[PDB]
């Protein structure tokens, strides 16, 4: 019932994601010189370095906020791809399945801790 435990658990999960080859296209902001139409399609850019920096600055109040920003990385990939068979889109679908498998317990444990605090 530790209400603060989610933060280290999210740092550890981000470390795993940065070690995965599938994260390489998503580690820094999309290069607008390589993709000059990107901002015509995508309203709010997001990347894993921006997520890690926001966490380490103390600017997430909950793991649900972190999870909304990671899911925006994946929805931006789905919106920008020209094909459901593209290389980079393929990489985002595998990384999303890995992220969702690992974040589920983080969210469950945090919500349980809050309910115990309010009991
Ligand atoms: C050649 N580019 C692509 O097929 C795709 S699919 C998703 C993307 C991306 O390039 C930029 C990053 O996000």
């Amino acid at each position: 019932y530790d209400i603060q435990a989610w933060k280290k658990q999210c740092e550890e999960l981000l470390n795993l994601i940065f070690q995965c080859e599938d994260s390489e296209p998503f580690r820094q902001p999309v290069d607008l010189l390589e993709y000059p139409d990107y901002r015509d399609i995508i309203d709010t850019p997001m990347d894993f370095a921006t997520v890690r920096e926001t966490l380490e600055a103390g600017n997430y109040e909950s793991p649900m906020e972190l999870c909304k920003d990671v899911r925006l990385i994946f929805s931006n990939s789905k919106a920008y791809t020209p094909s459901k068979r593209s290389r980079i889109y393929s990489m985002s679908l595998r990384l999303s399945a890995f992220f969702e498998e690992h974040i589920s317990s983080v969210l469950s444990d945090y919500k349980s801790a809050l309910r115990f605090h309010k009991r």
